[PDB]
């Protein structure tokens, strides 16, 4: 099984599961379940910021999201991510559907990792335009690339229309080294712009920012609450 | 007075005013007493690195040093800056000697500040420091160089460190560093330093500081003051 | 005299002082006679985006100027900074009208450099506020409170207003060169609102490079651009 | 054949095949026959920097290796990249020894590149210490890397002795988006750090910065003049 810690938009709230009974931005470590979570007012056809910090000095994995009238939401969780995660990952973002549905559309998304000192390795990148062969992207289930230079996590049909039972994610190509025992600081940070769009009341089921195994692949079955992240919802 | 937020690497341990009994790094919110503290061992005469970080949405500042064999002290503290500092700041390197003396020496010192929301940023990096610096506003005892570094406190053109002496280099511009309708306001920092003294012992240390604008050296605060604050409550 | 060096986006042909005869982009040194110019299609209250870099090793000033539709235009010139420059600069954005007139519009800036052998500075504004303490503006400059820099003068509807001259300086002086770097490079990008009625638009932007303590010279509003004491 | 663009640092004059007849730094563009080359003075032993620049504003492709005590050669060509290199594309760092040899030691190196439009896609990655199993890097041929921090492009023995007949590269694992047509500006930027030592009447044969198609392998008989780019010499 994939090793995973995500920072979750989690637009459907599964209380079997120990969800909150709202929409709520969450930080995922080794579960679905959320570790700690903020209530989230998801903002229905507007173009979201999540943005993600970590570093190793604070270890503390901080998101907030936010849309241009100013409603944010945050949440952190005390994490000691040398402790959970490979030394090499791949990052990603992630959305599924299950019975409901909605756009999980990628306007934007730029990552950065650094390892200090004691020099500094780092790397950054920055996708503002998805392009249709993205060469440096690993799209697996039904992400899709446009263009209109938006990556399209899961399904949406020719009509516009979101598709439920719909998985997918992006993951940047190159392995990126997320901590090494000799450095001194290892931080990241990442943000995208995504647009939630839901027609039904039900939007579901959200978007994730996720750091994974290198070789990790979307679990059979992850739709839905799972969130293209988990096996299960233990 | 000045509004300080600061991150000392406290060589002196001023125990009547709050200081642990050991060399140390200390978080000092608006006072000198360190909201708080980790254990230093401070490297006579090593090139140390501190790095200083801090965001809005974790809303906690963090401060590690090191040297180059590892070891390394480290200290959080959970705080809003945005209820602390001004809205616009200078950022700034301070050290002092006191009663006792050590150099206070900068050989490098970056600083990022960045504003969403979109983004406003700032960052700058010296790795050298001439001797005209016109970015950096040297404040009492600091000099620029060669060595190509900047001593924030006296020395002898033979590296002999000077008592009751207090420097800062702030960087020239002003530092948007929040604004009320930013969602993230972050900012890091890092210099390196070379602390070296023959002193029975070393004083006082060196603190990355953000202040606001106009923001002097107090009055008489050389020694345990770290040039930051007026006095010691 | 000050020395500038400036990127111009020249909406006004001042062909009795060496502009060709259309709005141009071009690269001035020392002198409002632009080294090199290339045509410019201003479009007329459309948003800009201007790119300036400097190449140290391939000693060589480049800008473009685009606008969303893909039109571009481009100029470079083959330049040593090392030899026109002081060594510390301030960077900013100029702008003017005269006897005609246009807003200048900047909606954002941003500007790096770096001295190599690395000391660097980097700043980017997206949004400017009223009191834009980083800012020294000089002349009818003028930030916020619609978080945008209007170099010369605009009244208040958007209504833009002759004979202005405005610059925004960064605060902090530039280490623009120096003797010992292996590379000195720099780039700066500002997007900017050219809007006008009038019968034509003038005067136009620089991005320009200017000795710490420049001012804008007097009587430098016009084909001038806020830079230059004449047009030799 | 793969496309090649290198910045070639080419310590060994094959005066046979169009080199000059001193080390020089060359631009090569589909040909190890440079373009453009400069003179310069290797320092033996000593640790060397390499800046590579190219904007497609003023489309010139610059080069400049220095070393500590201020000596740099300088080689500058105009170039349109967009009509050399495939849109994708991947970097990395090529070196080689033929019958004469040298270390071909990096220990450093940072790309960046991006595409900006009307404000941008980019990627950054430093490397300031190379790691024993260094998972973002793609060697080829002899090249290794750690746990002394470095990356050997060529065989060096277990005694310090580089090795002739030797050939390796490192090329960054993700590709880059090198052109894109709606871009107004892409550049690239590379910098290394290296350290060449030779021992006798001796050094060969330099180490290249290099683009080339993503797929791009060592091409075989490359050792020596070829500076593991080219098939030939032509
Ligand atoms: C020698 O120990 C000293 O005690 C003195 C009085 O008992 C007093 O002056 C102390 O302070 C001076 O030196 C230190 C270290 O340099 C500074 O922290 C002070 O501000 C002061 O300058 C000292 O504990
Ligand atoms: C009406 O809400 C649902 O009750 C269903 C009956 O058991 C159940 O299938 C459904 O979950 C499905 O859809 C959710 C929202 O998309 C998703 O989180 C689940 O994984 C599943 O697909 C929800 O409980
Ligand atoms: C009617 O056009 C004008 O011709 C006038 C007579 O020569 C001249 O004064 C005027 O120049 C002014 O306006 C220009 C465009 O705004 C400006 O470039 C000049 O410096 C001057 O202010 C323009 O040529
Ligand atoms: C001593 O000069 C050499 O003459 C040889 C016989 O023609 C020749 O093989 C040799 O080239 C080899 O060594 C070079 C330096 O390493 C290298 O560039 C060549 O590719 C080849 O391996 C050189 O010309
Ligand atoms: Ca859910
Ligand atoms: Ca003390
Ligand atoms: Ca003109
Ligand atoms: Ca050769
Ligand atoms: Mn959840
Ligand atoms: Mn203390
Ligand atoms: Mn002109
Ligand atoms: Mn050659």
């Amino acid at each position: 099984a994939d090793t995973i810690v995500a920072v979750e938009l989690d637009t459907y709230p599964n209380t079997d599961i120990g969800d909150p009974s709202y929409p709520h931005i969450g930080i995922d470590i080794k579960s679905v379940r959320s570790k700690k979570t903020a209530k989230w007012n998801m903002q229905n056809g507007k173009v979201g910021t999540a943005h993600i910090i970590y570093n190793s000095v604070g270890k503390r994995l901080s998101a907030v999201v936010s849309y241009p009238n100013g409603d944010s939401a945050t949440v952190s969780y005390d994490v000691d991510l040398d402790n959970v995660l490979p030394e090499w990952v791949r990052v990603g973002l992630s959305a599924s559907t299950g019975l409901y549905k909605e756009t999980n559309t990628i306007l934007s998304w730029s990552f950065t990792s650094k390892l200090k000192s004691n020099e500094t390795n780092a790397l950054h990148f920055v996708f503002n335009q998805f392009s249709k062969d993205q060469k440096d992207l690993i799209l697996q289930g039904d992400a899709t690339t446009g263009t209109d230079g938006n990556l399209e996590l899961t399904r949406v049909s020719s009509n516009g229309s979101p598709q439920g039972s719909s998985v997918g994610r992006a993951l940047f190509y190159a392995p990126v080294h997320i901590w090494e025992s000799s450095a001194v600081v290892a931080s990241f940070d990442a943000t995208f712009t995504f647009l939630i769009k839901s027609s039904d009341s039900h939007p579901a089921d959200g978007i994730a920012f996720f750091i994974s195994n290198i070789d990790s692949s979307i679990p059979s079955g992850s739709t839905g609450r799972l969130l293209g992240l988990f096996p299960d919802a233990n």
